[PDB]
DNA sequence: GCGATCAGCG
DNA sequence: ACGCTGATCGCA
């Protein structure tokens, strides 16, 4: 039905200075994936190009790389990274419909052009699932069907830029889109394509030793149970723990007994088997997720892994990382933390450099709540996580172990995000009356934080949503629910989303400023990863001293709050050693 | 496919 | 009965 030119070659009217562009990559993981077709829509008409001709045409390649030739797209990072794997640079992306829809409403779950278009009553385009199919039936349709679908997606983007930009402007989000999310998308594309080199010899050797240790722990388990059984079957595990050994039942799931790590730690005084089970799960988690799982996604020729940073997924404005997830590599236990020895620089005589914001969300909270005592604490550069551990465990600063500080950390965030006295009691193995009175003492020291929690909930009720410092938005319809439990979850979102989301705004701006500064200084240093409030770079070892001065300062000056921001940083031969 | 579990970030 | 995630695994 929709008219377009099925081109056999590239003509000049296809190369206008504004166009909607579709560069179609059907595989979910777009690294090194086929480009199946290209569509262009501009003032001169609608065009479909086969990639084998468009991407070898020197005028089309120059047009793609000309930043003054402006393109509107959906998920331009998918396109940009797929084009890098074809050796082609995409520049000039001035509107991204995926990122525009994400800002307007992250809960929509927009995953293709049709779902974005539906937000503005535009329905002249089919969902990608209807054209390609689902699961094992996924297939590229034949050329006529493929080309009409790509042209319809391009025409939708063409028509939708203005009504999306208009609503972004009304929401105070247009500069958020155009100066933050869209430049960040090109930086993530570079990070994803650079990848992270992995020491596969050391990883495989760890995997060998691990399997030997797994079998040993597994036999002490069978010997402590007096019998063999399946350690990962809840049924058989419940029989050993709760019927055979007759341990107390502290917690049930919807399917039966709970055996989560918090339950098993509480059972450790009763029987030695439960701590062996914990060691066994931890060893097994490393093997399946961080050894085997990681080797499966290493590209063998370069020994690099290439994550995908989902930039339009989380409800707070955070990124997520997938296949592999490089944002949850073990660190807390020494056995798992050794995994990070396998992440190495991509050139000899380069180093890994890591920089991290200190107590980022509490500094953001101090600023947003304008709490006098919390603002003073950070103006003194106090370590609030350590101070809370001193108070909890009634020890001195010199005696705070890494674990107590990590514990107190869950206490600080738990309290400001609405933990109940019950929840706090369970978390610390203390009484519920002592839990409630600790919480009341905590808000007596920080009355501005308490006022803020009450006020933000009220504002969410009035407005129907909450916002972050850079005007990211999250709608909270459940805030006025008749159901107490549904309303309560919404109130804790109203307490947490402005703080976590503002911390996400800040590090994103820091990344944009960092990239610009590295380029102005003509350094080879470049970002590899973001881990929510941490940035990880690699660079020639001769740039490290300049990075020690440049990176902390760029991150600390990304925004100006009522308290200082503070950055810790380390560098070394591996990711393990950058700490 | 989902729920439980557990790895990270706060 | 703090929040935000992704990968794995058994299936009660
Ligand atoms: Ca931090």
């Amino acid at each position: 039905k929709m008219a377009f030119t099925l081109a056999d070659r590239v003509t000049e009217e296809m190369l206008a200075d504004k166009a909607a562009l579709v560069v179609e990559v059907v595989e979910e993981n777009y690294h090194d994936a086929p480009i199946v077709g290209i569509a262009v829509v501009n003032e001169h008409g609608r065009f479909f190009l086969r990639p084998e001709t468009a991407l070898a045409d020197p005028q089309f390649v120059a047009w793609l790389g000309d930043e003054t030739k402006k393109k509107s797209m959906f998920d331009s990072k998918r396109a940009a990274v797929a084009l890098k794997w074809k050796g082609i640079e995409l520049c000039g992306v001035s509107f991204d419909l995926l990122l525009a829809a994400y800002l307007l409403d992250p809960a929509q779950g927009v995953d293709d052009v049709a779902a974005a278009a539906k937000m503005k009553q535009y329905e002249a385009v089919r969902p990608d699932e209807a054209v390609y199919g689902k699961g094992a039936k996924r297939a590229v349709p034949d050329e006529p069907v493929l080309a009409e679908h790509l042209v319809r997606k391009a025409a939708a983007i063409w028509e939708l830029e203005r009504p999306f930009l208009d609503e972004l402007r009304r929401n105070e989000q247009d500069r958020l889109l155009v100066e933050l999310e869209q430049p960040l998308s090109s930086i993530l594309a570079e990070m994803e394509f650079a990848g992270v080199k992995v020491d596969t010899k050391r990883l495989e050797q760890m995997g060998k030793e691990l399997a030997e240790q797994l079998g040993t722990v597994e036999q002490r388990i069978y010997e402590l149970a007096g019998q063999e059984f399946n350690i990962n079957s809840p049924k058989q595990l419940g029989v050993i723990l709760f019927e055979k050994l007759q341990l107390p039942v502290l917690k049930k799931t919807k399917t039966g007994y709970s055996t989560s790590a918090d339950v098993l730690e509480k059972l450790a005084p009763y029987h030695e088997i439960v701590e062996n089970i914990l060691h066994y799960r931890q060893l097994g988690k490393l093997q399946s997720t961080y050894i085997e799982g990681l080797l499966k996604v290493v590209r063998p020729a370069t020994k690099k892994v290439h994550t995908i940073f989902n930039q339009a997924l989380t409800q707070t404005g955070r990124l997520s990382s997938t296949e592999p997830n490089l944002q949850n590599i073990p660190i807390r236990l020494e056995e798992g933390r050794k995994i990070r020895q396998a992440f190495v620089p991509s050139e000899s005589d380069w180093l890994i450099f890591a920089a991290d914001y200190s107590q980022i969300e509490l500094r953001v909270l101090a600023h947003i709540a304008e709490d006098d005592n919390l603002m003073e604490a950070f103006r003194r550069d106090l370590d609030i996580h350590t101070k809370t551990a001193m108070d909890i465990f009634q020890v001195s600063e010199d005696e705070v172990t890494p674990n107590m500080r990590r514990q107190a950390k869950a206490v600080n965030f738990g309290i400001v995000y609405g933990i109940s006295d019950y929840g706090l009691a369970q978390n610390l193995n203390i009484s519920r009356k002592e839990a409630a009175e600790f919480i009341e003492r905590y808000f007596e020291s920080f009355p501005g934080v308490k006022r803020y929690m009450e006020n933000i909930v009220q504002e969410a009720k009035q407005k129907g949503y909450v916002t972050t410092l850079l005007h990211r938005r999250r709608y909270l319809p459940d805030i006025t629910s008749r159901n107490f439990n549904v309303r309560s979850f919404a109130e804790r979102m109203a307490m947490n989303t402005p703080i976590q989301g503002s911390a996400a705004d800040i590090i994103k701006k820091a990344m944009i400023d960092l990239n610009a500064r590295l380029k102005e200084e003509r350094l080879q240093a470049h970002l590899l990863l973001q881990v929510h409030d941490e940035l990880i770079l690699e660079a020639p070892k001769e740039e490290m001293e300049r990075l020690c001065r440049l990176v902390p300062e760029v991150m600390e000056q990304a925004v100006t709050l009522r308290v200082p921001l503070k950055v810790d940083y380390h560098y070394g031969s591996t990711w393990y050693d950058a700490k």
